[PDB]
């Protein structure tokens, strides 16, 4: 099966959290403004724009925006609006139909609720491409392949705490919901406990079947960046996921990497039964 369409081939009654899914961390920062080319080394955490991560596999991306809806990172602006990527999304979507992306949208500036207001008016104009519930349900509960076709799982993440409620539905769910289950050690690890804390996360992934597993190989320290952690992590990582597919081991969930290379992504994909 093609990268560009590996979702449609599963089954419609598999649960989103029964899968094994490449993601990409900090998806947009590939290119940006002079800033970005002075710091990019540590700034820099893919060579792939957005359209190409698409194409190779990636489904959970991770986009950061600011009130001015551009995409940065941190003081950096990342030469991108968040409409650019809405329409970038929304083309593929469009183009291959099976597929369902999940997209963390978090706030820079996590001091302002402006932010959930200024972003409904566009998040709005794309609302046939997203899922979404009433805000009355509480459910929770992760969603079956046929519910998320051609949408967009969003997993909000600002000051407000809360999903994005627009209107009388509610779009996606909140980031760091009592339903996902969020490995984030970025903060200088060194590779072996990055490794482990990696690991015991897929561990835990394999057993449960009822949250969302958010495992990142990404991290950054002072004196290692973003592409060397890339470079002795995901190997590992690829190495560990071929040995539990032979094992029968399935649904490792959202593998969150940083400069993934395509035989990476496909290895992942093919943790899953087809
Ligand atoms: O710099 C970090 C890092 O990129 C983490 O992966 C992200 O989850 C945090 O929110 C961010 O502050």
């Amino acid at each position: 099966v093609t990268t560009k369409q590996w979702m449609s081939a599963l089954p419609d009654t598999t649960n989103l959290a029964a899968l094994s899914i490449p993601g990409t961390h900090d998806t947009m920062s590939y290119n940006g403004d002079i800033t970005w080319t002075l710091t990019k080394p540590l700034a820099q955490t893919q060579t792939m724009s957005l359209y190409q991560q698409l194409e190779a596999g990636i489904r959970y991306i991770d986009i950061r925006a600011k009130d001015n809806l551009n995409i940065y990172h941190g003081p950096i602006f990342l030469n991108a609006s968040l409409s650019g990527v809405l329409e970038t999304i929304t083309q593929f979507l469009k183009k291959n139909p099976k597929e369902t992306i999940i997209m963390r949208l978090k706030d820079e500036q996590n001091s302002n609720d402006s932010f959930d207001y200024r972003i409904q008016p566009l998040i709005n104009i794309y609302k046939d491409y997203f899922y979404t519930t009433p805000r009355t349900d509480t459910s929770n509960k992760i969603p079956t392949l046929k519910d998320v076709r051609g949408k967009i799982l969003l997993l909000s993440e600002n000051h407000t705490k809360k999903p994005l409620v627009i209107n009388s539905r509610k779009f996606g769910m909140q980031f760091g919901a009592p339903n996902q289950v969020i490995q984030d050690d970025y903060n200088g690890p060194s590779v072996k406990t990055k490794f482990k804390e990696i690991v015991q996360t897929a561990y835990q992934a394999s057993k449960a079947d009822n949250k969302l597993f958010l495992n990142h190989i990404s991290a950054t320290s002072l004196t290692f960046t973003p592409r060397q952690y890339a470079a002795a992590l995901n190997n590992k990582v690829e190495q560990f996921v071929l040995n539990l597919t032979s094992e029968k081991v399935r649904g490792l969930g959202i593998l969150i990497m940083d400069f993934p290379e395509k035989q990476t992504i496909k290895n992942i994909i093919k943790n899953n039964k087809f």
